[PDB]
């Protein structure tokens, strides 16, 4: 009873700060579509790298681009099963716990709204949100609340003080949450 194929099921991921990236499992961020739609990379403050990934998935776990006042984005999907929603969030100068609050849904549901990233890993490093969704007959459910699925998923984040989410690195893929492997680089493996 062996499974092994992260590449095979992604459906949808998105990094906004630069544009498009390939990590070391096989993972593709598109290019800038949310803010403008079609344009270029942005990076203020490109020499802060993140100290719980690699030096590739360091880009796709660091960029940022820019920001405004409530937005998402749009997943269409069409497919019953298990649908996870990982997105690696980071910061680069705001020291501050319990003052600097936003909000984070998925298809119109609240699930994470009092997201601070300095009182949650401390100083810099890769903070991480894992929320398993469950789809069959037609219908949603988001851990302790029942609805029903119409055309495509939404990740709306509502603003805190002065910015919104900051970096994000969006990453949904398919079938099941014992499925998805993360890893650092090391010679002896016992
Ligand atoms: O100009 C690029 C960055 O602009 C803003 O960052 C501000 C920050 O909001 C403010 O508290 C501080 O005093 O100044 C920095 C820039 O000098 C945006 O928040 C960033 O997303 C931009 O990268």
């Amino acid at each position: 009873g062996a499974m092994s194929g992260l590449a095979d099921k992604v459906i949808w991921a998105v990094n906004a700060g630069g544009e498009s990236h390939v990590d070391v499992h096989g993972i593709h961020y598109r290019k800038d579509p949310l803010e403008g739609r079609v344009g270029r990379a942005s990076d203020y403050g490109m020499k802060l790298p993140i100290l719980r990934s690699n030096p590739e998935d360091q880009v796709l776990y660091q960029t940022e681009r820019y920001n405004e006042d409530s937005f998402g984005y749009d997943i269409p999907i069409k497919e019953e099963g298990e649908y996870v929603l990982v997105l690696k969030f980071a910061e680069v100068y705001f020291a501050q716990s319990q003052q600097k609050v936003f909000d984070v849904r998925v298809n119109g549901h609240t699930v994470v709204k009092d997201l601070d990233i300095f009182d949650r890993v401390g100083h810099s490093t890769a903070h991480d949100e894992i929320i398993p969704i469950s789809i069959k007959k037609g219908k949603l459910s988001v851990q302790g609340e029942v609805s029903t699925f119409t055309g495509k998923l939404s990740v709306e984040f509502v603003k805190g003080y002065y910015d919104n989410p900051k970096v994000c690195a969006l990453f949904i893929m398919k079938g099941t949450a014992d499925d998805v492997p993360m890893l650092q680089p090391h010679p002896g493996l016992e």
